[PDB]
């Protein structure tokens, strides 16, 4: 009955009969006495854990959904979902998804799984990719990175379900604060909670959030058997960062808008990429599906080698991951997109001077000034 | 350089050669080997710990100050500062300061320290209480709880420093987001970091932030000898919550204002105390000395017994403590100020029907709606 | 510096500058590149110094060049299984751990061939390793809950003549009692959740091995599957490890005490414990195990199993094993209530079989609890 | 009930719902009162179930009705001392811990008299309680660094003749070895930082005692001065506690081996150890506790102590003690350093006196490190 953001603080809190703890106590026990228990359902830590369940309930609540399942990492959430794709079945996706994600395509490719890449930023190449024989899953990551292009979740989901296939959105980029894939018509939202949700760069995690109860059983059976389960202490940490998730996200957003305007005024900056610009080729889709433009910005550096620019920052940290409280900068060409080749990256239209910013919660004008000195050099 | 809303993130965050950790590691070791450093400075966890030291630089950094020292609790921070008042010396304070402080004041009185309570809102009552012989320490807590009256730190410090007295401000209530005691002319800011600084209701800590190097030495020697140090994991949790202190406080303040409006609108609400109201009894001081007027609210409930009001809240948690992520309601006559003396209450202000809100970060409209329908009960 | 010293200083990977004796806990998911010279710390799923110290410690215990830890024992097993391709054979035992068999099932449902075998006789082992396309031989020894014991050296020699990797699930024994690599295996598999962490407060897995190309494949899978343990999780396992040898020998010594009172009891029939003389594989236990472990099983003759379980006041009724708190369970109700009663009678698992997991409590108190509980 | 079951289960809970064997970690500072029947929990500094669990466990180790834990040993000590009123005297062991003398100087500053005594002779124990208004008799045993011992029962006999309070700082022996309350003292003081927690990764203190009015005052003090430990820290101490007995048993057995090694080295003079016949209270040693401990001191004869300290390659060069990692220190140069030159030698402390704190590493490993060190 209550509202998001109240959900962030109390959503799947708990209550704690016995003592009245407001913050639920941390359940580290691997084992349980089955005689105390007036109705046995906590057996063993890999299967059942109170702290882990609270995090799950919280996450499910953020999306008005019946089920969530958390994992040791974002990659483990993806690996679990992908595991359900059978040989002689087909995962429609895109040549531009996350590199770890593409690795789970690689591994899947050897279990009779056909990976059909095609384009989903248009209607046109949606229908063909969808008419693929034996197609089981459609895999959308939106916005994409580092190009910050998007995919119309509702329309892709309309055309996919027409074929009784499953649609997952990797929603890590935007967080549930900004984008609600299940609301848009997707069947699953996938998160690396390592980013935004936990939000302090001090714990690894993944989550799936969904409604299908058949899917719920297959997912929990896999997690229990594969054992890709997170620790209780790490569920505590992810749960902790959640309270401030929307406060952090909109601080991150506001600063992003600032830096984009700083960027658009630099003589040594070419293209600036940001889902919320009026020039963005899919501005109608961003406005239709995202509540705000996000914490990530990309741009073409013109003032010389990216490698030299990277060092000049004296506030942004250079490094990988995103969404953390500390602002980060990277050159995908040198870092995140290193494993792809240039003509690859070039097909992608990822130049070697593409710079990516992940915006933290520091003072906006502090971040703007570090960016400007860095660009200016000297 | 760096503004406050950046120092929260990067204060106390020197890197770490070899590995490059963005978040510094948690130093749990109580124990050190000589030969691993090049001169001897880490001998033992009680005296020295990098994680504790990192939190300290951050806290000091929030007030543009040389030193900070953190503690096992706000009470411990208070006990430490108080320990530096010798037998025969007089502490001037108020009869409405936090009890934990006064309980501590009682402890001092039995060692030969004498204690004097004082209204610190009037030129005379300030100028008189600051004529207390052998004055050594002026203990200012502003806003005072639960009534949210306010004391002019600059003025009171512009007269204590004439008597040869050190001034502390328990700045727990406002946090260094909203009030800057050292800038206002005080010598020490005291914090329970247990409240808004840690801010997630999952760790205790205190802090003292100051400038006097002579004081720094005395403060560390006591913490070392008394042993009231926080643990590493706890310093980590305090340090972690502090990242979002600015974002949290401003949300908390934004909602407090909404609740204050809801309160003012209600026919079963009498007095409303809030430092931001055009008729707060110290609006000019609040105007000049804080940047926003805080996220605690108090009010007289007219609709029946206070207990019955408390049960009717479905989102507000009933508990003592304040400033954490979860909104809390209490009745000082039943929760905090409870054990008092029913004749005395009327002097200090604390009424039967007095209710105190500590505003969190849930949706302002959710909290407002919970409040409005506790106020409507009558069974 | 020897083996009890391995537990304390194993990988106690230094603290340049501050001098910390206990290494600080590295929780950062990420790393400033610039902050290291030749940057090789990038992202926590791939790199983490706390995890590395634990792995280095664990490998140290078997004098192995490598180790990799995991979010759970299941994850360790799943990683090793992932290297077997469809059509290839994994040879093992019907009475392997139910988590493992689920993983066999997953793999079987991918086309990998899982072949179960008797692995305790000469005939039975040739009738195992003869399968064509044999890439993996999976030994759990001792096997739980009947405490049978497979000859690791002999099975390893035979498996290797067809080029098959041999893994030993050494969770039951721990590396203080049994060393699979020294015995001939290629991989030691662990649920550190059990006796290794020792305190029943953290789930973890590990693999310990000696081949560098195996190493690369294991790390590539862990990075991609993302079945990595947490920083704080690793700290708890590491901290547990320090006392592993002390705890293990306390548990074994108490196990031996409990075995005699059991065999003395008129409401107890058969008793299982690898260290008894009449154990059909008694030569093998001697040769390959420095002590016979701290797991005990027995046939209970004196009333329904559920009532026996209800009479303990020191032992706890639950699962996992190897921890400091002693546990009891009844396989037919708890490890295998979900079995065909049919497949129960022939696994040698009676409806009244009781398993003890011995902790570190006073042996007198545990013996008293057991005795009054047996109510003989 | 015997002395190792209480380490595991003392203060350990069911979870009237979930059944957690290891009780969950209560990090909350605040408590939704509205539920709790007749209210127990109001605020963290005053109440916390995790903290209480540790207290029940510690009290159980000496079957005392009460225990209170603190941020540190100093804090436990500071609390006990605050109860002494201005103008009263504390009789104490003159080679007490400096931190205690630091607190002693606080009470020296805060009105109290600090008066040490030879606590080892009748012809001076009596003339120590001769002090007017004797509040506290403060014993630490064995002492540092010469390991002299004080007869707890005898000193208590005459201290109680005056109606005073007797505390024993019992950190050194731990409750595994020595039981001050059983011996006749009123309070046991611990630095749980040392062998109790046991792994050098948490600070802590404890008081264990039996009188309800001391209990009220101790708790009133802790709540007010706020020297409270965190919930996670209490978790670490409690977790380390499980193995305290196994660890102490181990450290003692190794200490004895080291003592034999030392006695045979031509560069060793006097050796101090509570378990040698030559120790002047070796008789009292035998009386008042079960195994002579994990601390050993000796005069190095090869010149400056730094010569020796620098040669160890397993022993860690630094302070604290009782932990899993063996430590070596030099008191004249570290713990006992800053005492000048016209002093120190009354505490019998020479400039090549060496103190070992024995961890759990392999004994022949520790024995070998000490050998090369001694024989550069
Ligand atoms: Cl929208
Ligand atoms: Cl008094
Ligand atoms: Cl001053
Ligand atoms: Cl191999
Ligand atoms: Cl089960
Ligand atoms: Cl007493
Ligand atoms: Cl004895």
């Amino acid at each position: 009955g209550m509202r998001f953001g109240t959900r962030l603080v109390h959503g799947g809190r708990r209550p704690s009969a016995g003592t009245g703890d407001v913050v639920p106590p941390i359940h580290v026990s691997t084992t349980y006495e089955r005689r105390a228990q007036d109705e046995p359902r906590y057996f063993y830590g890999r299967g059942e854990n109170p702290t882990r369940e609270e995090l799950e309930e919280c996450l499910a609540g953020l999306e008005r959904a019946p089920f969530a399942t958390v994992f040791s990492s974002g990659q483990a959430a993806a690996a679990t979902l992908l595991s359900l794709v059978r040989p002689g079945q087909c995962v429609v996706s895109t040549d531009d998804v996350y590199a770890g994600t593409d690795g789970l395509f690689d591994l899947a490719a050897r279990q009779g799984v056909r990976v059909r890449y095609a384009d989903l930023t248009t209607p046109e190449g949606i229908a063909a990719a969808l008419a693929e024989p034996d197609l089981a899953l459609v895999w959308i990551e939106t916005p994409t990175n580092p190009l910050l292009t998007v995919v119309d979740v509702a329309e892709v989901s309309r055309r996919a379900h027409e074929r009784g296939a499953r649609v997952v959105v990797d929603n890590t980029f935007a967080s549930p604060v900004l984008q609600q894939p299940l609301a848009l018509g997707a069947d699953v939202s996938l998160y690396s909670t390592t980013k935004s949700i936990a939000g302090h760069a001090d714990v690894l995690g993944g989550a799936l959030v969904y409604r299908d109860a058949d899917l719920h059983a297959a997912v929990r059976a896999y997690r229990t058997t594969a054992g890709n389960v997170p620790g209780a202490l790490d569920c505590f940490l992810v749960r902790r960062g959640l309270h401030t998730l929307s406060l952090r996200v909109h601080r991150q957003v506001a600063t992003a808008r600032v830096l984009v305007e700083r960027l658009r005024a630099s003589p040594v900056v070419g293209a600036v990429h940001y889902p919320g610009l009026p020039e963005h080729p899919q501005h109608a889709v961003v406005k239709a599906q995202m509540s705000a433009p996000g914490a990530i910005v990309s741009f073409d550096y013109l003032g010389g080698p990216a490698e030299r620019l990277l060092d000049r920052f004296t506030l942004f940290t250079c490094g990988v991951s995103l969404g953390g409280v500390h602002s980060l900068v990277e050159c995908p060409a040198l870092m995140t997109h290193r494993p792809l080749s240039a003509e690859a990256r070039a097909r992608r239209g990822i130049g070697e001077s593409l710079i990516r910013l992940s915006v933290g919660i520091e003072d906006p004008q502090d971040l703007a000034e570090d960016l400007s000195r860095a660009l200016a050099g000297g």
